[PDB]
């Protein structure tokens, strides 16, 4: 599913995002839009063979398992494939252990490159929240 900017604001939110460990939602949004473009179904694959799967990009090297990563650790015990669901509650339950791992955001290399730092309140701006 191919989520609209508002649409997704609300869902996170609803799913306790706005301001885990203290992002503002903002963030996550504007983390969603560069890592997949809002699109639920987006996974690419990285040189190391491992990949990323899902709306914030989860990468299937410590968090989940996909079956063809050697060595993955899949912290967040899950399928890989539930990341690429309509329903976001495993990626954003997962994305709640990733954040919470010591570097924050900055685990999301689009957010530090494309977000941090930037007007990130522009991303939910007009929603009705």
């Amino acid at each position: 599913k191919v989520f609209g900017r508002c649409e997704l604001a609300a869902a996170m939110k609803r799913h306790g995002l706005d301001n885990y460990r203290g992002y503002s939602l903002g963030n996550w949004v504007c983390a969603a839009k560069f890592e997949s473009n809002f699109n639920t179904q987006a996974t690419n694959r990285n040189t190391d063979g491992s990949t990323d799967y899902g709306i914030l990009q989860i990468n299937s090297r410590w968090w989940c398992n996909d079956g063809r990563t050697p060595g993955s650790r899949n912290l967040c015990n899950i399928p890989c494939s539930a990341l690429l669901s309509s329903d976001i509650t495993a990626s954003v339950n997962c994305a709640k252990k990733i954040v919470s791992d010591g570097n924050g955001m900055n685990a999301w290399v689009a957010w530090r490159n494309r977000c941090k730092g930037t007007d990130v309140q522009a991303w939910i701006r007009g929603c009705r929240l």
